[PDB]
């Protein structure tokens, strides 16, 4: 049996087992952290011996104290052996090594673990000795990994090592200090020199063997794939019915699926059609095409960026959550899941993506308010342009079919009367020679009167009433009514409200973007209505519209901020705070009302404050005509000290007679009257409900169901009619969708009040801060996995069999269902359409469902093995890894791009291959944005930091999101801008790691990464003083070498040739070289042997890689990912400090002193390139660049030669050329066949948009389309492709040069020295 394993070691050391099942343990949760802490300072954990054992104490600990349930402890083993806290804990210590220790005075011997209390240092817990005052910056500042203890004025933090003994003594200190409310109690970690010094085993990605040879095309135990005629088409089909047949159908599809291109020619045996089936096409017909793949998540849709296993494991602990609190009112997790699902709830929310719209009508107004700046019918513009309706309705395209301040007070009067007599254009003649002549708001009768002189044609209806302006009706209507008009739609303050088709517009930055995005919405809404016959020939447009809209705008129920929105918990609020909702003045709603007229409010007021007593009489006021209602009203003063319980209960004695308070004063009085005593204990109960819903003192809040709208700075704000609105739009969104769905799951029975619909709808509606495929058939197709009936988790995966995205869905599914309280239900849907091979590769997950222990009871390590691989076949090790991840080989003697298990036995003796990665740097990514017009600051330089030195990484922003990225591993980092012009122009204010934003809170420079998904940042920047200025435009060889060389190898030959390319510039020059390599594709044999290169031809050499942006297109080909990285990522690959840079070939040989090509001047251009050799005489046949597409696009243009180029970095970076490069590859690419060799072609293309200097022919030779005479004058040779021969690259290089086997011979000796440096 012929195997290949792979497996992955972090780039940090494995932090010991006992902290990170605690950091495991309590994931979020600090009482669960404190309470373990606790059991670990008895001395409890010290009796188990070895991880096993350990592992195996916390199960019990866990379940018998309470902390997890059998599905959180089932949970609790996949985020163990994801070992998804040890960067959490790396954090600590990254921290700790580059802030902590060069900040600390004193000797550190006996000083094991040591408190902080105000700069000072306690190395023992009775507090005598202060050893220290610590230097550096405040380490008091709250951190993303901290976690706290109680309350207290004093902070105290200790830094401990937990594996010894002398911890537990300290810790019951400050433990006791913080149950006191002394001080508050934080851990941070210290490296423990207990462990060793071993490198961490990580899993949760993907391994794939890939078929480089695809050509091909016309039982157990293979040799090599046998390739068929054009009988792809049934792949699929049989495939799918081999797995129904089988009957353990789950496993048939993980083994057929990670073997599929071996089991091709093993398919279509033993009456395979066998089409039971044939009723299941209607299934496919219905809902999805053939072929694809959809995941589900309790209704959830998931894409396949979606889906790795640390963003998964977090969703499932989201998810039981919300469930949990669904069936704490007699609901099993198949009926809940079902009830957020339904189909009536799910359009719903595509209502709601429906916008509504507000009625911009002058109606109220009389007509006198709004100015009509065009008519289409009377302006004779567009008068005979035909007036149909079907002049619309016929349309395809986007082609139009056509039918506050004193001075503005005063300025409204003049252009009102003047317009209401004289007319629009005489009104249009005062705003235009105010604007020019007088330049501002305030009136001015020289000009107005210089109006009424010139534009005085024929003032006919009403009479004039001549140049002064205070009509008691004028001034007071006209003026008073558009007041009336801004108010009622809040179209004024800091940021006014443009309305279009009654959509409101916030005047911001690109508003007319988001106009023409409904100008083209309504078109298509209106052309639908007119093909269906709903339209007719009389109708005003505009009102098909205003049909739902509402007249009065509140920005509360209606923010235009989207995003805004808060619901709480309602079954939460009534068992967290029973001792306060028990006692609070509650109006029940009438029992003799209907299920469709229930619904929950409640009021949180200052009654000591007139805006808060004002509210609660309109609430009031809104409960007697809404009987079906039920209140509460609470009390939440601003004044501390005196207590809330007085009023409450001053109230809840009058609770029987409110709403009979005929005049607002009897509330007024209500409030005012009776001797009451502090009942201390509903007090503390009103304070922890706050401080749970995130509610301030002395705030005004309303919650209808849950939603929460506030606070309420003025009780004008929210009247009778507001909430009228508020329960009109709630109950329509959230509690219809609710009660029909419900009802016709037939759970309608266990809604038996108000209180009772609150804590459904609610839950709800929490879930999105559908159930389509249950129509579908599944007899034939589909398969179960665990209990339905106790699941919490439900997954639907429709999978085609065919698919090379199915391997990797399939192999992490089966882990997932390992889990107890998940079900899975699977549909196979392969296709009929296969033009080409359908998989062409093999594929293993690594990823176990719960740790696995030595036979010495160590963690055992997690590999990829491969145990049924074909031994002719040749094949291409691949890594599927999570995107925050930036892998490359560490440990392989064979060639991972050229594997063949029967070379391998021939050289090796061994049909066994091992090969080890290494997960070297993990992302800090982000999103970056101008202030205050929000657009991405491009050629911007950033820079990365930490404690200990001042320049860790750089970057330059990009214009696509304001792209940036750095390679980092755990720990606290800080973002400055790159000194020089970027923080000439701008200063940023934040880098957003809590979110868009701003959240408060966020005005932070600090990143931090403790986790293997890394770090999104969105930070934004806000331009300096009166600046247009941009960093384009006006207002290396110390730190690396003479020549900097840069390439790029595939293969052994590929390294061996570019091993000569090297050491022909150093027998060639005299001068100091330094050499770069794109890290990842290169092989570790070549990584080993560079040393020894650089200590014999005495050079530098660098390693540089980037990370493909998601936004990016891929590369599916391996061989065009290579060619994409010498190109579209030049200036983001090398950092700032160097000046320029040269690209020469592997099979590229050096006979001159490279220094001539810096030197050369490439007369304002970023790059310069050679162009292809004329010389040959007899080649031009297959001269290609002066054919069709080629000849036609360079009209004058040379076709150069991607072997070799010199690229200015400076001016590159300075021209922002990159950004060009990327996004035409990204709009090309959409065409597969666009670039064939997209190296060459992109400068090409771009050689008018981008200036390419044309180099000396005298730079570059190929025997092929170069004369043999013109070798004496060459300077470098590249080895270019026959094509009309059959000659390899091997061939050529001892043929056409004979000073090859010189530089191969000094490789060859040198390779035999460091051999026999092991035994
Ligand atoms: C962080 O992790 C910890 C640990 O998991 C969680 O903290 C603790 O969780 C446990 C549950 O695992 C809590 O105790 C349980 O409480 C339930 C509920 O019953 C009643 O008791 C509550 C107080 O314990 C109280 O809030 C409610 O009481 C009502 O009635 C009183 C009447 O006087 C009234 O005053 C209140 O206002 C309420 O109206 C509540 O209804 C209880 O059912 C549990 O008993 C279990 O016992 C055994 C297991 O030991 C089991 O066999 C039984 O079936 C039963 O289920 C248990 O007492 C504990 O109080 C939590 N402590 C803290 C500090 O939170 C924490 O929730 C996690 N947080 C997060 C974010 O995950
Ligand atoms: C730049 C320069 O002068 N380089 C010289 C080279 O020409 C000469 O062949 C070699 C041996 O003497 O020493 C060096
Ligand atoms: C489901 O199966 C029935 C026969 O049992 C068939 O009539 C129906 O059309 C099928 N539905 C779909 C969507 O294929
Ligand atoms: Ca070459």
């Amino acid at each position: 049996s012929p195997s290949i394993n792979v497996a992955l070691k972090a780039a940090f050391p494995s932090p010991p087992y006992l902290v990170e099942l605690l950091e495991t343990a309590a994931s979020d949760n600090t009482t669960i952290y404190y309470s373990l802490l606790d059991r670990i300072a008895k001395g409890h954990f010290a009796e188990a011996t070895t991880d096993k054992a350990l592992y195996e104490k916390f199960l019990e600990v866990l379940r018998d104290d309470g902390h997890m349930d059998p599905e959180a402890l089932s949970a609790f083993k996949l985020a163990l052996s994801l070992r998804t806290a040890t960067p959490r804990v790396e954090a600590h210590y990254q921290y700790y090594t580059a802030t902590v220790e060069p900040s600390l005075s004193g000797t550190q011997e006996g000083c094991d673990q040591w408190f902080l209390i105000d700069g000072e240092q306690y190395c023992s817990p009775t507090l005598d000795t202060s050893h220290g005052k610590v230097k550096g910056e405040d380490q008091l500042r709250t951190l993303p990994f901290d976690r706290k203890f109680g309350v207290g004025s004093r902070d105290v933090i200790l830094y401990a090592d937990i594996t010894s003994k002398s911890f537990a003594p300290f810790h019951e200190v400050a433990m006791d200090l913080a149950k006191k409310g002394k001080a508050s109690y934080r851990v941070r970690y210290r490296r423990s020199p207990s462990h060793s010094r071993e490198s961490l085993s990580v899993n949760g990605y993907g391994v794939e063997l890939v078929l480089k040879r695809t050509d091909y095309i016309v039982e157990e135990i293979a040799d090599i794939k046998p390739l068929e005629k054009s009988e792809l088409a049934a792949l699929g089909m049989k495939a799918a019915s081999f797995v129904m047949q089988s009957e353990k159908p789950f496993e048939a599809l993980l083994k057929l699926t990670q073997d599929f291109p071996k089991y091709s020619n093993s398919l279509g045996s033993q009456n395979v059609s066998a089409e039971f089936e044939a009723e299941h096409r209607g299934n496919r017909e219905v809902f999805l095409p053939e072929g694809s793949n959809v995941l589900w998540l309790n209704g959830l849709h998931l894409i396949d960026r979606q889906i790795q296993p640390f963003g998964l494991v977090d969703l499932l602990t989201r998810e039981r959550k919300l469930i949990k609190s669904v069936l704490d009112l007699g609901l099993t997790g198949q009926q809940a899941v079902d009830l957020l699902g339904h189909a009536e709830v799910a359009h719903a929310k595509s209502g709601d993506d429906e916008p509504r719209r507000f009625d911009w009508r002058d109606d109220i107004e009389e007509g006198q308010v709004i100015i009509w700046l065009n008519n289409l019918e009377k302006d004779k513009r567009y008068k005979s342009f035909s007036p149909s309706i079907w002049v619309l309705i016929h349309h395809f395209g986007h082609g139009l079919p056509q039918i506050p301040t004193g001075q503005a007070i005063d300025q409204a009067k003049v252009v009102y009367y003047l317009l209401e007599n004289y007319g629009l254009a005489a009104a249009t003649a005062y705003l235009e020679k105010s604007y020019e002549e007088q330049s501002t708001g305030q009136p001015n009768e020289r000009i107005f009167n210089e109006v009424i002189k010139d534009k005085s044609l024929r003032p006919d209806g009403v009479e004039l009433s001549f140049k002064d302006i205070f009509i008691s009706e004028k001034h007071e209507k006209q003026i008073h009514l558009s007041k009336h008009w801004v108010e009622r739609l809040r179209a004024g303050g800091d940021v006014p409200t443009v309305f279009f088709d009654g959509f409101p517009i916030p005047r911001e930055d690109n508003w007319l973007r988001v106009m023409n995005h409904r100008l083209m919405q309504d078109l298509q809404a209106l052309q639908q209505a007119g093909y269906f016959g709903m339209l007719n020939e009389s109708m005003w447009l505009p009102g098909f519209f205003l049909e739902k809209a509402l007249s009065r705008r509140n920005t509360l129920i209606f923010p235009e901020d989207k995003n805004e929105l808060t619901v709480l918990n309602v079954n939460k609020i009534y068992i967290e705070n029973h001792d306060l909702m028990s006692k609070v003045p509650v109006i029940e709603a009438s029992k003799e009302s209907t299920r469709d007229d229930w619904a929950a409010l409640t009021v949180v007021a200052d009654l000591d404050d007139i805006e808060g007593q004002e509210l609660v009489y309109y609430a009031l006021r809104f409960r007697k005509s809404n009987d079906g209602v039920r209140l509460d009203i609470v009390h939440n003063p601003k004044d501390t000290s005196r207590s809330p319980s007085v009023l409450a209960q001053r109230l809840k004695s009058r609770e029987d007679k409110l709403l009979d308070f005929t005049r607002f004063l009897d509330l007024e009085t209500a409030l005012e009257t009776g001797e009451f005593e502090p009942d201390v204990a509903y007090d503390a109960s009103l304070a922890n409900f706050l401080a749970s819903s995130n509610m301030k003192a002395g705030d005004n809040f309303v919650i209808l169901n849950g939603r929460v709208l506030g606070p309420i700075t003025s009780a004008d704000d929210f009247k009778k009619e507001d909430f009228e609105v508020f329960l009109q739009a709630e109950r329509r969104t959230r509690i219809l969708p609710v009660y029909k769905a419900l009802e016709d799951l037939g759970l309608d029975d266990k809604v038996s009040g108000p209180l009772s619909a609150a804590k459904l709808t609610s839950v709800t509606a929490l879930s999105t801060i559908t159930t389509l495929f249950k129509q579908w058939n599944s007899t034939y197709t589909s398969f179960e996995v665990g209990d339905a009936s106790t699941a919490t988790i439900f997954f639907v995966a429709v999978i085609n069999p065919a698919s090379e995205i199915g391997q990797r869905w399939v192999a992490v599914l089966k882990v997932l269902s390992e889990l107890e309280g998940v079900h899975l239900r699977v549909f196979l849907n392969p296709t009929v359409m296969i033009e080409e091979l359908p998989v062409k590769r093999f594929y293993r997950y690594v990823l176990s469902s719960s740790p696995s222990f030595d036979e010495s009871g160590k963690v055992k390590a997690l590999s990829a093995r491969f145990t049924g691989v074909p031994r002719e076949t040749l094949l291409v090790v691949g890594m599927d890894v999570p995107p925050a991840w930036l892998v490359t080989s560490k440990v392989a003697v064979d060639d991972l791009d050229n594997l063949r298990i029967k070379d391998i036995k021939a050289k090796r003796g061994t049909e066994h291959v091992e090969a080890i990665y290494e997960l070297e740097h993990i992302l800090i990514e982000g999103h970056s944005r101008e202030i205050p017009g929000a657009h991405a600051p491009r050629g911007v330089q950033l820079v990365l930091e930490t404690e200990n030195n001042p320049h860790f990484a750089d970057t330059i922003i990009m214009a696509n999101l304001g792209y940036f990225q750095f390679k980092a591993n755990p720990g606290v980092y800080n973002i400055r801008l790159k000194e020089g012009r970027s923080s000439e122009i701008f200063t940023l204010e934040s880098v957003g790691a809590k979110g868009w934003g701003p959240i408060p809170g966020d005005d932070n420079t600090e990143v931090v990464l403790m986790d293997f998904q890394g770090t999104t940042l969105y930070p934004r920047l806000r331009r300096k003083p009166g600046m247009e200025e941009e960093d384009v435009l006006e207002p290396s060889k110390t730190e690396h070498a003479e020549i900097n060389i840069f390439s790029v190898a595939s293969g052994h030959l590929y390294e061996r040739m570019l091993n000569i390319m090297m050491a022909s510039v150093m027998h060639h020059t005299n001068h100091t070289v330094k050499f770069w390599f794109i890290e990842q594709f290169l092989s570790p044999s070549f990584k080993d042997f560079i040393p020894h290169m650089a200590a014999e031809y005495g050079f530098k050499y660098e390693m540089v890689t980037y990370k493909w942006p998601h936004w990016l297109r891929q590369q599916k080909e391996k061989q065009r990912e290579i060619w994409g990285y010498k190109i579209l990522f030049l200036d983001v690959l090398f950092p700032l400090s160097l000046d320029k840079v040269i690209f020469v070939d592997a099979d590229q040989i050096v006979r001159t002193d490279m220094y001539d090509l810096v030197e050369h001047p490439l007369d304002g251009a970023p790059y310069g390139f050679a162009p292809m050799c004329d010389s040959r005489v007899e080649m031009e046949g297959y001269r290609f660049w002066k054919t069709g597409y080629w000849a036609n696009y360079l009209k004058g243009k040379p076709y150069h030669i991607s072997a070799l180029y010199v690229v200015d970095l400076q001016r590159f970076r300075e021209l922002a050329a990159g950004d060009r490069l990327r996004q035409q590859y990204h709009a090309l690419s959409a065409d597969p066949n666009s670039l064939a060799n997209l190296d060459q072609d992109l400068p090409n293309h771009m050689q008018f948009t981008i200036p390419i200097a044309t180099l000396p022919q005298e730079w570059l030779w190929c025997e092929t389309w170069c004369s043999d005479e013109t070798l004496k004058d060459a300077r470098t040779i590249d080895l270019c492709n026959n094509p009309m021969t059959k000659e390899p690259k091997l061939d050529r290089a001892r043929r056409q040069v004979p000073e090859w086997t010189k530089y191969d011979e000094e490789i060859a000796e040198l390779a035999r020295r460091v051999r026999e440096e092991k035994p």
